[PDB]
């Protein structure tokens, strides 16, 4: 009776705004992290203490690479944290490729670069990509009179990169991929009645003469969102209000993607 | 103190749908129909059952047409569409540009009805959307700031499938195009005044031959079926709530994917 | 013997250039127009000196009224007859022909209701009118007698899903003729008519800070296009070597639509 | 010189219709070449018994494996480009052909899928053009090409997908993602870069397939989709980047 949701990236920011309003919404809410281990401990503690049990923590490096215990692929990584929902919770009802790294590679003026791919096409693309794969292995592999009535996967995409940032052409290729992903998995998983969606923010809470500069641009209110007006998005696709919706992005971009040079 | 929705083509299928969803949310609403007297006189009596003073209905051909006087044009009627919120209730806080005609215009057959079919499927999905939007933003921009709603939401009801247009549809599947600019042209020039313009673009809703019926349902991806009409207005009503109120300039497809297929 | 083109707005700009691309390739040239009935006298004379009976003129309002009542879609009609008349064909359509000024939603009856017939008569209505005179002509046509290379474009703008401010009834127009695009391409595939649209961004363009600011803005050489740049493009599509291109857009921009404020 | 274009996967169909194409238009042109060694070097023959010094074939593995001497695909890309500045000492087109095709069904290892259908379609495309970017940016303005073309194959029904196709997909997706942002990035340096893609394509069951195009219910030849490489490649074309042209007989505005 109670669904679960697995959030990559949910230790803070817009991924912490999702697994909390999945969370408002009823959901067990598995919260992956990286790097950030003590503000993910700290959330799930936040959510156990209103409702007991709520919600787990579970790590993970999405970089397309191996990692230490064979060397373990990003794929066995991806499918641990699917199977960590069914280990502790008995089902896995959303997922949310919210996790995501970003930052520039410049194609004008070190191995760094293989370490450059590897991180943002894995976690933009690659283990979105593996985590569905698995996620739909779980509900394939389900009898179907057990299955859950609402499964949703919500690709985190970005509403502006058809105006792409200037040196930033891998994680656009990236957000591109997850674009296709989208899709691709909204039609082939649809048999099986998953929805594959996904919400694209424009400028989301910015981190301030440069902040100022930044916000004065967005034609709706001249301000980059809350996480909230985000996580508002993806916690409507993933109900049941819009079980007739898959294969399609919406932007929560102000109208920034109206705006030109 | 209570919002107040305009739908136009309420009376049935999914204007109805989202005239319903607007009132469960606290709405009033205005409902705007042309020939469906009978229908929509008995939704808004169950509105008004529900909650009284929570409904009245109104009347306007969206034709891109003058009609009975000196003559009345398509703009006059569209301001008086929306003056009528006002006048009711002193506010008009939603628009829903949801009437719509439909049917074919194909380019090789071989006359009053060529030039009535421009007027009706254009008027109906693309100019009078301009006009009531256009009268709409003169009225918030007209209110003093201190006394303005303070979520108001435009929603054009678009259409999915247009970038794989219906075969001899080629006015329809243009005034549809036409809607798309306006949702993105008004949406840039009304973010000063926090109105919000957006669409919802149905697939296949509330769909011949019934193995025929059961032959279009059959290629929707998920479900294979066709939506209902509630299947497509909660969409609506969610751009409308303070929850979408980071979202303007887009469309939301709801077609369970239709959109995904090739031949 | 000599392939006939009907080009709408063929007086000036752009669509003087296409005129003159097409009578480059040896088309014989249909040169309508509104207003500009000396440009057009002038360069029918400058291609009927290179080149005997290889240029006429023709004189129509697009706007959606009726004119001294002749309606709208006879006049397209007539446009069409004009080709068939004199040369016996015409093998390309071009609908450049476009009145651009604002409609603005805000700010400041008469000017209205001319706008609306103006801006979509000769964006959307008549390139619908056109198209199906155009189609008509081709059905009736025996099949043995048709030509081999029947190809319409349409002038769209790269830049419309950025929109002008205060452009919504041309930004709507250009939409329609998007709309136009695609749906007369899937009808008319049949007859072998390929149609296309060709999306110019800032081409032929106050203080001189503010038109040097403009095309400031353009990545690729931060300038508008020349017509040849435009034109080139449309007349590819029109020549036998794009004959498997139909219901496709082609930006021609520079880059422009690429860029957000 | 005579300007020069590096076509991968130049050996067979699109890819040698394309090398073709700009041959005939006065380019010399570098052949690139995985498995099919045979077919490229015949190519190259006939290239250059018709202008000697115009075709040369250079062989790499595109997917994003590191090869042995270990070999990263980065430096394969780079030679690549190297290859034909060694050779000519100009590099002035590029397209983006070589592209591996197969499924990866999300319902029926994964890890030379994906570093197979990724790299040929997409990673290698973007290591090629920052190799081609870095040798026109490092070029004295006085003495660059005057005509700097990216060609990326791209799919026109890839908004359609194929079902079982998700990896390929995808990777089309992040090569048109890079055909924007290398068109805005490479702009200032007056490269542009632009995508065709193709529908159905020189189909190798069939007749059902091509029935489906509106137009001329058939797959296209190889020429009516290489005629498209070579004009936006052209200085007709010159006004043109950002863009992707889909040559597909209206195959994509049809839905189930
Ligand atoms: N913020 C904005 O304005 C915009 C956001 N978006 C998208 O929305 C999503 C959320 O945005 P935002 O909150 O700003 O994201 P952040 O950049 O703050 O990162 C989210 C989390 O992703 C995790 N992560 C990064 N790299 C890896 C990796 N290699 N392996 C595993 N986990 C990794 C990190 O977890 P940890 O901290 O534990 O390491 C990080 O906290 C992203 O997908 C982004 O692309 C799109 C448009 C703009
Ligand atoms: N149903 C579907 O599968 C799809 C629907 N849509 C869009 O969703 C919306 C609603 O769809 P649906 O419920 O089927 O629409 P309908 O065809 O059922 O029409 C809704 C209402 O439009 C009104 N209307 C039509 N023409 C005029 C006009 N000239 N002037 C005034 N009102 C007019 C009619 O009111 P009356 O009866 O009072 O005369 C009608 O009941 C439309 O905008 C439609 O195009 C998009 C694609 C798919
Ligand atoms: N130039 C640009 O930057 C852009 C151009 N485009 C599109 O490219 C095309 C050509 O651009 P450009 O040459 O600048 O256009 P112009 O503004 O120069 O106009 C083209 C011609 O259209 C004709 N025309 C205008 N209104 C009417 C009407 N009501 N009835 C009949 N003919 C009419 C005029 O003919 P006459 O003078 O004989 O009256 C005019 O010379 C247009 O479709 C335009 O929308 C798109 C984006 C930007
Ligand atoms: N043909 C069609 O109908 C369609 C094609 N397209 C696109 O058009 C382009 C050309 O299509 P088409 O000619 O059919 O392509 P092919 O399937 O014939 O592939 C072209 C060449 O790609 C090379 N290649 C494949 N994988 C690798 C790799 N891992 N490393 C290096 N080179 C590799 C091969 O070289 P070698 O043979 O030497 O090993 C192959 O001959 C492609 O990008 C394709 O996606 C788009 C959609 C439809
Ligand atoms: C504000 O920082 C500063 O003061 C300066 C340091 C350098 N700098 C940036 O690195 C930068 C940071 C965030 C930017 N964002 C605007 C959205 C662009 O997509 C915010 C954003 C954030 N974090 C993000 N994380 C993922 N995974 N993905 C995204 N898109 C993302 N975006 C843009 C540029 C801007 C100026
Ligand atoms: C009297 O009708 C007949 O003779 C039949 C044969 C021809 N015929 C159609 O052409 C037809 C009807 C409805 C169709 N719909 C598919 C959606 C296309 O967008 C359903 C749909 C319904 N009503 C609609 N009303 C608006 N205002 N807009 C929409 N799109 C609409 N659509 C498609 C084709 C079916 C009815
Ligand atoms: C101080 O700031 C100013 O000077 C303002 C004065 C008003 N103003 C303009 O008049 C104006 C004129 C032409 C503009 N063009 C390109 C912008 C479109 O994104 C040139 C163009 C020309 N003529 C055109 N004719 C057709 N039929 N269609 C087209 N698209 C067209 N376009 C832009 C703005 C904007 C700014
Ligand atoms: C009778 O059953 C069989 O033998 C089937 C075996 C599996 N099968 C396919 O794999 C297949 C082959 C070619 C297909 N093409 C239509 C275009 C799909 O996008 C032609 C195409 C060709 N080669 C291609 N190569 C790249 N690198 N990329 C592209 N897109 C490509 N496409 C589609 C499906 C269909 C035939």
């Amino acid at each position: 009776t109670v669904p679960v949701a697995l959030v990559t990236g949910a230790a803070k920011r817009l991924g912490r705004s999702i697994a909390e309003g999945l969370h408002a919404e009823g959901y067990a809410v598995c919260l992956h992290y990286h790097r950030s281990a003590a503000e993910a401990n700290a959330l799930s503690a936040t959510l156990n203490a209103r409702r007991p049990n709520s919600a787990i923590t579970v790590q993970a490096d999405l970089s397309n690479v191996a990692t230490a215990p064979a060397p373990v692929t990003l794929f066995t990584r991806c499918a641990e944290l699917v199977a960590a929902c069914y280990t502790h919770w008995g089902r896995c009802d959303v997922l949310v490729n919210n996790a995501s790294s970003f930052y520039p590679t410049p194609l004008l003026r070190r191995e760094a670069m293989e370490t450059a791919t590897a991180d943002l096409f894995g976690s933009n693309a690659i283990a979105p990509y593996f985590l569905i794969k698995a996620f739909a292995h779980r509900v394939a592999g389900t009898p179907a009179k057990h299955r859950g009535t609402n499964y949703s996967i919500i690709n985190m995409v970005d509403a502006m990169t058809n105006q792409p940032l200037l040196g930033y052409t891998i994680y656009t290729m990236a957000k591109g991929a997850l674009e296709g992903l989208t899709r691709s998995a909204a039609l082939e998983l649809a048999p099986l009645q998953i929805r594959v969606n996904g919400v694209g923010p424009g400028l989301s809470v910015l981190v301030p003469a440069v902040w100022e500069g930044h916000r004065s641009k967005v034609p709706l209110y001249q301000r980059d969102s809350s996480a909230a007006e985000v996580s508002d998005v993806v916690i409507f696709l993933c109900s049941s209000k819009a079980k007739y919706i898959t294969g399609t992005c919406v932007k929560v971009d102000g109208g920034y993607s109206l705006t030109r040079a």
